[PDB]
DNA sequence: ACCACCGGTGGT
DNA sequence: CCACCGGTGGT
């Protein structure tokens, strides 16, 4: 690993990593995933996706899907997207780039988190501004224009800071990982309890399904316990962000730790909680640099055509829709109605845009640090009653010092 | 190079 | 409100 080519050119074959899983061929991946998940056959679904490196986006630079991978039946339990690396014959020729557990957390818990997080964050949440909230031009209105109701991200836990080259709480006597508006310890305590319990629950699923990435993220658990979430032995997570009707424009999460992954737990509005329902709107998670294969897991063309006809792979067509654009770009540190369309993305077969439609209670695992990814904008974003909430669990780089890096920073001053 | 980032504290 | 801390991938 590796002599297939003299140079691994990642802009040609895609980013190379094996910590979600890797093998000589697709069959080897099924064996790995069958072993990990504890079931065989129909319970596991593998889709081959192809890295094209050409980004699907609207004429305004905002996220679009060209294909949607949807849960095929209630019998399908685990979805894995795999990349067969262009021109490789070695033991890591095929790598796993996304794992989706459809039935991730109990539905009663997912129902409750959706209510409680919506209510808490609408009343007390302080929003976190991120780069990926806007397009390149900084002029789109994908989140909505009503500041009371627009899509938003709320970040909790620990985060890396360039100022300390370590945890942002380096100088905080009593850090509040779950800081809400004002100073209401009781509401923060409730929110902490929800997210800590969820961290605790998701850790063993992470270990089960992506053991190498998991084991990477727990290597320094005992050195930096204050920079970890979770209430039981085994604490891979450090930060968590709640995204409510939030359109994440194409991005990578660049200060996530090397060789780790992100877990996304999805909660949906009450009209999208039944298999085979037709919700009024939905949000998709998109890999803009990939296209779907002409062939299914096992190499059949016909089987892939079956899936396209059944809607297990939804082939989308281009749109031409009215959208808002701000008169001034949003800064660092009025609006007009414009035409937005996706026609150019659909004319080129090699422009990417593979989406998955995560369901209520599902858990998605991907290397967000390395893979370009995005979420689609809602028709009418409303964080007071969101179409989708994502809870995104991660660990940043350089979060391996005790007490949020207090001692190390003191040594510096 | 060079932009822009899932920021918090202490003192006016 | 303000000054104070300044690491890097993508391009
Ligand atoms: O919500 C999702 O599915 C994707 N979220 C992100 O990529 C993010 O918050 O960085
Ligand atoms: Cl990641
Ligand atoms: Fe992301
Ligand atoms: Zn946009
Ligand atoms: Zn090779
Ligand atoms: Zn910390």
């Amino acid at each position: 690993s590796c002599r297939c080519v003299e140079q691994i050119i990642e802009k040609d074959e895609g980013p190379f990593y094996t910590h979600l899983g890797a093998g000589p061929n697709v069959a080897a991946i099924r064996e790995i995933m069958e072993e990990r998940f504890g079931q065989k056959g129909k319970a596991i679904r593998i889709e081959r996706v192809i890295y094209t490196g050409k980004e699907g986006k609207s004429s305004q630079g905002c996220p679009i899907a060209k294909w949607v991978v949807r849960r095929s039946s209630s019998e399908e339990k685990l979805l894995c997207l795999v990349r067969e690396r262009a021109g490789h014959t070695c033991e890591a020729a095929v790598i796993v780039i996304l794992i989706l557990v459809w039935e991730g957390i109990p539905l009663s818990l997912a129902d409750k988190l959706y209510s409680e997080l919506t209510e808490t964050l609408r009343k007390y949440g302080t929003l976190t501004n991120r780069r990926c909230a806007l397009n390149e031009e900084r002029t789109c209105a994908c989140q909505g224009l009503d500041p009371e109701t627009c899509g938003a991200s709320f970040s909790f836990g620990c985060s890396w800071s360039m100022y300390y080259n370590g945890c942002k709480f380096a100088r905080s006597k009593i850090p509040r990982k779950f800081k809400l508006l004002g100073d209401d310890p009781k509401e923060e305590e409730k929110l902490e309890s929800h997210l800590q319990n969820l961290s605790t629950l998701m850790a063993p699923t992470y270990k089960k399904l992506a053991p190498d990435a998991y084991n990477n993220q727990i290597e320094y658990e005992h050195r930096a316990p204050e920079c970890r979430l979770g209430l039981k032995e085994g604490r891979p997570f450090s930060g968590v962000t709640a995204c409510l009707d939030f359109c994440a424009h194409a991005h990578r999460d660049l200060h996530n730790m090397q060789n780790g992954s992100t877990l996304v737990c999805t909660l949906t509005r009450e009209d999208n909680r039944e298999f085979g329902g037709k919700p009024e709107d939905e949000q998709l998670h998109v890999l803009p640099l990939y296209k779907v294969s002409d062939v299914d897991e096992f190499g059949s063309v016909e089987a892939q055509e079956e899936k396209k006809r059944s809607g297990a792979i939804q082939v989308l067509s281009s749109f031409r829709r009215k959208v808002r654009m701000l008169a001034e770009p949003v800064k660092t540190c009025g609006s007009d109605e414009v035409w937005s369309d996706s026609e150019q993305s659909f004319l080129d077969p090699d422009i990417g845009g593979v989406a998955v439609a995560p369901t209520h209670g599902s858990i998605l695992i991907e290397c967000a640090k390395r893979e370009l990814h995005a979420t689609t904008p809602l028709k009418n974003p409303n964080r007071n009653h969101p179409t989708r909430i994502s809870l995104v669990f991660y660990q940043h780089k350089s979060m391996n010092e005790p007490k949020h890096g207090l001692a190390l920073w003191e040594a510096k001053m």
